[PDB]
């Protein structure tokens, strides 16, 4: 398929990365939904090396991300070897209002960096 969802890639335990599906799902069931899906592909139980980045637009598609998504994002991300990046559709305002501890976690969850970051940090 193309847009809204589709299977972007999905690598495995090492070198994994998925895109933020580009379709308005808002947040209606997105709390337990976010948990179920990402948590069971392993974002907390199994130590996995991966990251997520937004697709292309994902401005109107994604609501209350900081709450559901960013809570479990930064909280579980800082537990293993995972990262996350957006292209700034609102994320800066929303995510920072939720997780203002970005000051100390630093490159935990930022914007447009991962593609080149993993390139350098997995080879040095």
């Amino acid at each position: 398929m193309h847009d809204i969802d589709d299977y972007p890639q999905a690598k495995r335990v090492p070198g994994l990365v998925v895109y933020r599906y580009d379709a308005p799902l808002c947040f209606a069931n997105a709390e337990d939904f976010r948990r179920r899906a990402l948590t069971v592909v392993d974002q907390d139980p199994g130590q996995v090396e991966w990251f997520v980045l937004n697709a292309e637009s994902n401005v109107e598609v994604d609501l209350t991300a900081l709450d559901a998504l960013d809570q479990l994002r930064t909280e579980l991300l800082r537990r293993g070897i995972v990262f996350a990046m957006a292209r700034v559709k609102q994320d800066l305002r929303e995510s920072l209002r939720a997780a203002s501890l970005l000051d100390k976690i630093g490159e935990d969850h930022i914007f447009m960096t991962l593609p080149t970051a993993v390139q350098a940090f997995r080879r040095r």
